[PDB]
């Protein structure tokens, strides 16, 4: 018979073997193994997304884009097994490489240096400047989704969300305030948040609700300035922001007194409240705080931009089904 993990048949021999519990989540479960033919341990996730659309989406999006970049400090994919046809096919294993944690387990444990925070930030910007550079947003950087290994290695995971560009504790207040027309810019604010986080283990804006969030995001950033309030399309939510009581900003070194100063210089930089004003990857890279890493030499781009929307939105869930079943041929054998 099979390899069980936490009651969850992994059957992925005789290739794989020797499953060991890592983590779950709505997505499935996550193991390492051992690879006998490569000889390397490995980590294989258990997704098992047809009975569903949107779980069809989030997986076709992260096996395509998955396998179309390649990059140090972005997840690959090694190997997918699944079932010799279609009706037979209920699960999706995928083959990736192992690391040691992940950042959101980390900080539950360890407070970190000045060097590590640096080196960690360096290497999330170097991966998202790759990211943008394919004309993808991630649109859910988080902890969870920052993979680490012994020598602080890192690398991004979690591609689901992911679009072609056209927990809520790290989303953009543009998208809480619904303000239309999204960037880039998304995903350095919750790059922002990362690096609050690893200053001082905790999230800078939690909240029961967007409302909540909103008004800890603007009783630290202080009150948008009126320019900003007329950069913002949607008159819905400009008008929801000068209905706000005014607030005074909050000086980054009350809150993170122990800081780097050009980190805080950087941290202001990404949570900017106007997205347009936010920094960009290239020149978050280019901040004086990640000197010591920079260098556009070895900071690479995506070879072929994502051009055209994946066009998923509309798609049944069957469709997605064999979507799935062909993007994973090249894991079959041929003739
Ligand atoms: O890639 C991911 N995790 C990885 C990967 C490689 C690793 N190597 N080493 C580790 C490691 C981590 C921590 N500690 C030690 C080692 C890894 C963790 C995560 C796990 C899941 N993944 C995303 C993903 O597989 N997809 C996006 C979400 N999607 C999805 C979402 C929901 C549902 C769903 N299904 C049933 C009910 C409800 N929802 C189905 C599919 C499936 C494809 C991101």
């Amino acid at each position: 018979g099979p390899e069980m993990v936490r009651g969850q048949v992994f059957d992925v021999g005789p290739r794989y073997t020797n499953l060991s519990y890592i983590g779950e989540g709505a997505y499935g479960m996550v193991c390492s193994a051992y690879d006998n033919v490569n000889k390397v341990r490995v980590a294989i996730k258990k997704i098992s997304p047809f009975e569903h659309q949107t779980y069809c989406q989030r997986t076709l999006r992260e096996i395509k884009i998955l396998l179309r970049f390649r990059h140090e400090n972005i997840i690959g994919i090694n190997d997918i097994i699944r079932a010799p046809t279609i009706e037979q096919m209920k699960d999706v294993y995928i083959v990736q490489d192992l690391m040691e944690t992940d950042l959101y387990k980390l900080l539950k444990t360890q407070h970190l240096s000045n060097d590590h925070i640096c080196y960690f930030l360096y290497q999330i910007l170097r991966g998202l400047k790759y990211i943008h550079s394919a004309n993808v947003l991630h649109r859910d950087l988080k902890p969870s989704n920052l993979l680490l290994n012994t020598t602080c290695d890192l690398k991004i995971c979690d591609f689901g969300l992911a679009r072609v560009a056209d927990t809520r504790w790290y989303r953009a207040p543009e998208i809480m305030l619904n303000s239309k027309g999204y960037t880039k810019s998304i995903d350095i604010w919750s790059v922002g948040c990362i690096l609050a986080e690893m200053l001082s283990n905790r999230p800078i804006f939690p909240g029961k609700h967007y409302l909540d969030q909103l008004n800890h995001i603007l009783g630290i950033l202080g009150s948008p300035s009126q320019e900003d309030l007329n950069c913002i399309i949607n008159l819905k939510a400009r008008n929801y922001l000068l209905s706000l009581p005014h607030k005074n900003k909050v000086p980054w070194n009350r809150l993170f007194p122990n800081a780097d100063s050009k980190a805080l210089d950087l941290l202001d930089k990404m949570l900017t409240f106007n997205p347009h004003k936010r920094i960009e990857v290239e020149q978050a890279l280019a901040h004086p705080y990640l000197e010591q890493y920079y260098d556009p030499s070895d900071e690479p781009i995506a070879e072929a931009p994502f051009k055209f929307d994946m066009e998923l939105d509309d798609l049944p869930k069957e469709k997605l089904k064999e979507l799935i079943f062909e993007e994973t041929a090249r894991f079959q054998p041929g003739y």
